[PDB]
């Protein structure tokens, strides 16, 4: 039915949420991330899950942490839409007695991805692609209020370029 134009490349985009740490806060969190970037092919929200308690002074690693987008763009779309869209990874505390607290949001800037080395990698049919990793510890930042920093969150992101769409 619906063709895209032929410049469009096929990319591929994974963000690992791989733990977090430094809790800052003096009660036990049952943590759960969750994110939307409808940028990616749809507004559908992916979480973590089963949630995972988090204390001070402990580095945990989430569970289903890890989700690959597979979309069509253009180059110049894809690096102006990461350099002004950042990914809003938000925190919620989860029990089975209360309803689900939205505890902060780390906002994570996916531009930076863009300034690293691009390796050369080979697709399925030997055609020239390529990979660019990058990987940073960012700040959970509360949500009601501003500026404080209520958790840190390490990740890695990965973004392939599997050339033009066939």
């Amino acid at each position: 039915k619906i063709a895209v134009p032929a410049a469009s490349h096929h990319f591929c985009f994974s963000v690992d949420l791989r733990s977090v740490h430094d809790l800052e806060l003096s009660f036990p969190v049952n943590c759960i991330l969750r994110y939307s970037y409808p940028f990616f092919g749809s507004a559908a929200p992916i979480m973590t899950n089963p949630p995972v308690e988090v204390r001070k002074n402990m580095e945990v690693f989430l569970p289903q942490s890890y989700c690959a987008f597979d979309f069509a763009t253009m180059p110049h779309q894809l690096q102006d839409t990461f350099l002004r869209i950042p990914l809003l990874v938000e925190l919620w505390h989860k029990d089975k007695m209360s309803k689900d607290l939205l505890l902060g949001v780390a906002r994570i800037q996916l531009s930076n991805i863009l300034s690293s080395e691009k390796t050369r990698f080979l697709g399925a049919n030997g055609e020239q692609c390529w990979r660019q990793t990058y990987s940073e510890s960012v700040p959970v930042i509360a949500a009601q209020g501003s500026n404080n920093r209520i958790l840190d969150l390490s990740y890695t992101m990965t973004l392939e370029d599997y050339g033009l769409v066939k």
